[PDB]
C-alpha cells in the first residue's frame, strides 16, 4: 500500500468525463476537471489538461498521467501551506498518507480548516483526533471514503484498505 494505491482505491479509474460525488465533471483517477455545470467547459479542460482535442474520452495512460501531477502537487500544495506543512512534517509515512489523501480530495484550503484535528493530530492524539475528524461535511458526505482515512490516522496502519 502507498499513497497511489491507496488513492487509486478511493476514486476508482474511468475513462470517460463523469460526475464525482459532488456532482463535478471529473475523469480519470479522481482528476476534477471543472466545478463548471458545462460539459462544453469539461471538455476544455480535459484536452488543455492532456494536449490534444480528446472529446472527453481518454487513456489509461493518460489517466495515469494527469493522476501522478496530481497527487504531487497535493504534497506539493501540503508543503507550501503553512498550516499544513508542520503537521505532515511531524507525520509517519502512512499517516503522511491520509493527509494526502484528504488534500487531494477536497483542496489544500479545505483541509487546513480543520484546525483542531490538525492541533490533535499534531499532538499525537489519534483518537481524538479520529473523533474530531468525523464531524465534518465530509464525513457526512463521504462516510466510507472518510472511515478509512479516519482510520488510516489513528492507527497509523493501512489496515482499512487491507482488502479493498
Ligand atoms: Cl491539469
Ligand atoms: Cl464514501
Ligand atoms: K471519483
Amino acid at each position: 500500500m502507498n499513497i497511489f494505491e491507496m488513492l487509486r482505491i478511493d476514486e476508482g479509474l474511468r475513462l470517460k468525463i463523469y460526475k464525482d460525488t459532488e456532482g463535478y465533471y471529473t475523469i480519470g483517477i479522481g482528476h476534477l476537471l471543472t466545478k463548471s455545470p458545462s460539459l462544453n467547459a469539461a471538455k476544455s479542460e480535459l484536452d488543455k489538461a492532456i494536449g490534444r482535442n480528446t472529446n472527453g474520452v481518454i487513456t489509461k495512460d493518460e489517466a495515469e498521467k494527469l493522476f501522478n501531477q496530481d497527487v504531487d502537487a497535493a504534497v506539493r500544495g501540503i508543503l507550501r501551506n503553512a498550516k499544513l506543512k508542520p503537521v505532515y512534517d511531524s507525520l509517519d509515512a502512512v499517516r503522511r498518507a491520509a493527509l494526502i489523501n484528504m488534500v487531494f480530495q477536497m483542496g489544500e484550503t479545505g483541509v487546513a480548516g480543520f484546525t483542531n484535528s490538525i492541533r490533535m493530530l499534531q499532538q499525537k492524539r489519534w483518537d481524538e483526533a479520529a473523533v474530531n475528524l468525523a464531524k465534518s461535511r465530509w464525513y457526512n458526505q463521504t462516510p466510507n471514503r472518510a472511515k478509512r482515512v479516519i482510520t488510516t490516522f489513528r492507527t497509523g496502519t493501512w489496515d482499512a484498505y487491507k482488502n479493498l
